[PDB]
């Protein structure tokens, strides 16, 4: 089968006549002479040469004795007669850095995707994603050492679960030489990085997240050609993998296979539930449409949908290509979800404003609804927004510290109610003050000592996650106009916005935000479902170090017309706060 080349190519365990060893395979159409230099070979390129079969362009050889755990490389004479030693491109495990040898290990057992994890990826599911860079989430304190995959299984997984997230999204765990690329500049697509342990350690981590009831999304980097360690370029002396600045030759059948293969591998051999492709614009552009890139993405998506249904793909595309998360049969790219960068830009510009000026930019909060139904959106507060002098999310907020925290609380309240799934970068849940530093631990010291405003934000994010998951109105109909309706879309003067989220049964949750520090008392607005209403979420609660203003129990609607509706509520709206209300059955 052509889809799963990692099941044949590379180093696997084989049984050629009683004797055991490993069979090596490499694809290099126009090289001449390739030998296998391992640990079993005293590292001698005279002892073990490979026999090429020219129909496929694949060299191969079976070596008895050669067992799992042994380092190895390929010694190749390239088209030009140069001696270069190459890493196996299908290295399933790579030796500790510097170094670049591959390790014989073979494949892990296939992971079957469970019904409850497939359900967890569906469009009607509450999806709240904790985005993490494994190298900088936590460190050991005395020595500043990385946490291993296994320590991450014992600390990060329980933390994410308790905080009420449904998904853990990982910056690329591909093998990569430079910590500073964050994993986006890989050298070994099929080996999880050795920074945190072995490939079996990574697998234990994935297993642990699943046992805790978490789906795992992996950042997958099919758009960043390896540019380090002569790892993939001019692989056999010619432009094997890359186009004739370095970029994959997607239209070339085998290359495409190498990449679609890689997706299938993470999902099938590691149990990953979803992949995210960054920087899609620079795959499809940079009239300038790279037609081979567009068809490759269309293809890969088609194949995953047929082969591993239940798994999903997500995309970040920054030029408004139409139909990124739409079906290929139409103009689409075939992704299930798209990052809503426009929403992130508009709402942050809005929150940055001195509250006194927000009346003039009401547009920034109401625009998201206009194009909400063109893509299946994730609302993202990602690692890219908290580096390079962009500041932390907290530090973007205006005012003295206490006003900053209140603005940030009100904003999360808004984000968690607004149509679209949720993604939050580590550090944001406890309002880290400093920018993200991939070479240090996050600022957990902020949570040391007596209860403070950072604990307050952290409780709020948990309550938001648990509330968002419990009520279907908040998540069931994000991508259906029936799921959302403005109750007060034009109170610009006071910067009060009020809408309703709705589930399939037609139950409504009312969402109200007051984006200025003026408290509003007896604020009357029209509603759709008369009766008794009660707060289920209040970002000004003392439980989060707010001032504890609010409605103080059940409020009954009145038969007094408002905003073209026949019944209304008259509520207190706390300053710099958002509240959610539910209707009580009688
Ligand atoms: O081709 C690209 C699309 O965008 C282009 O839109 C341009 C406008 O035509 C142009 O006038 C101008 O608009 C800007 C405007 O000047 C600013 O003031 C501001 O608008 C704000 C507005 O003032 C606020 O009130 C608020 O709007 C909310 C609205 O008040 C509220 O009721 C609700 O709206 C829903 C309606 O209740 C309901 O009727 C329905 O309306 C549908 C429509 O019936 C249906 O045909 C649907 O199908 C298409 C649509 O026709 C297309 O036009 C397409 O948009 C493109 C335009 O053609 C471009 O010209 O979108 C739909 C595809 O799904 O369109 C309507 C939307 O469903 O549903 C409404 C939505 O629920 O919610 C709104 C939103 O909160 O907020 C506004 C602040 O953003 O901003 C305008 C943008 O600049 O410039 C536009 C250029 O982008």
């Amino acid at each position: 089968t052509h889809l799963r080349p990692y099941e044949t190519l590379g180093a696997h365990a084989d049984t050629m006549d009683g004797v055991t060893g490993t069979r090596f395979s490499v694809w290099a159409p126009n090289a001449r002479r390739v030998s296998v230099v391992g640990q079993f070979n005293y590292w001698d390129g005279r002892r073990h040469p490979m026999r090429l079969r020219k129909e496929s362009g694949i060299w191969e050889l079976f070596i008895p004795g050669a067992h799992n755990g042994q380092l190895y490389k390929y010694e190749m004479i390239d088209a030009n007669g140069n001696l270069r030693l190459k890493s196996d491109p299908y290295a399933f495990e790579a030796q500790m850095r510097p170094e670049t040898a591959s390790l014989i290990c073979g494949l892990p057992e296939k992971v079957v995707q469970t019904e409850e994890r497939k359900k967890a990826n569906q469009f009607d599911a509450p999806i709240s994603i904790y985005e993490v860079h494994l190298g900088s989430w936590r460190r050991h304190t005395d020595n500043n050492f990385w946490l291993s995959y296994r320590e991450l299984a014992d600390q990060l997984v329980p933390y994410a679960k308790w905080m009420g997230f449904t998904h853990l999204e990982l910056l690329p765990i591909n093998e990569h030489p430079f910590d500073g690329s964050w994993g986006y500049q890989p050298t070994g697509l099929y080996a999880p990085t050795r920074r945190f342990g072995t490939r079996d350690d990574f697998r234990y981590f994935i297993d642990a997240a699943h046992a805790a009831g978490l789906n795992v999304i992996l950042d997958w980097v099919p758009g960043h050609f390896p540019t380090d360690d002569f790892a993939l370029a001019e692989f056999d002396g010619t432009n094997l993998y890359e186009h004739s600045t370095l970029i994959y030759n997607y239209g070339r059948r085998e290359v495409s296979n190498f990449l679609v293969g890689n997706a299938l591998y993470w999902i099938e051999r590691f149990g990953i539930d979803a992949l995210r492709v960054d920087a899609v614009a620079s795959m499809i552009y940079r009239g300038r449409e790279n037609l081979e890139a567009i068809e490759f993405l269309r293809n890969t998506n088609r194949i995953l949908g047929e082969q591993v249904s239940g798994a999903v793909t997500m995309a970040e595309e920054s030029t408004d290509f139409p139909g990124v998360s739409r079906p290929q049969d139409m103009g689409g790219l075939g992704f299930w979800y798209k990052w809503n960068l426009g929403w992130m830009h508009d709402t942050l510009d809005y929150m940055k404003l001195d509250p006194v000026y927000r009346q003039y930019h009401h547009d920034k909060l109401t625009f998201g609804i206009l194009y909400n139904y063109t893509e299946n959106f994730v609302l993202p507060l990602s690692h890219d927004e908290v580096v390079h002098g962009k500041k932390s999310i907290l530090d973007r907020m205006p005012g003295d510290a206490w006003q900053k925290f209140a603005n940030l609380r009100a904003y999360y309240g808004w984000m968690w109610a607004f149509p679209g799934k949720k993604l939050l970068f580590m550090g944001n849940e406890f309002a880290q003050g400093r920018e993200w530093n991939h070479d240090a631990s996050l600022d957990w010291h902020l949570l040391e000592g007596g209860d403070n405003w950072h604990h307050g934000v952290q409780r709020l994010v948990r309550d938001l996650n648990l509330t968002y998951r419990h009520h279907k109105a908040m998540h069931e109909l994000d991508f259906d106009p029936y799921g959302f309706e403005w109750l007060v879309v034009d109170d610009k003067e006071r910067s009060v916005l009020i809408f309703v989220r709705r589930d399939k049964e037609g139950n409504e949750i009312i969402v109200a935000s007051n984006f200025t520090p003026v408290p509003r008392h007896d604020y009357r607005f029209g509603i759709n479902q008369p009766g008794k209403w009660r707060e289920i979420l209040n970002t000004d609660s003392m439980h989060y170090h707010g001032s504890n203003a609010g409605n103080g129990g059940t409020v009954h609607s009145d038969e007094i017309a408002s905003h073209g509706r026949q019944h209304s509520l008259s509520l207190t709206l706390p300053p710099l706060a958002t509240i959610w209300l539910v209707r009580e059955a009688e």
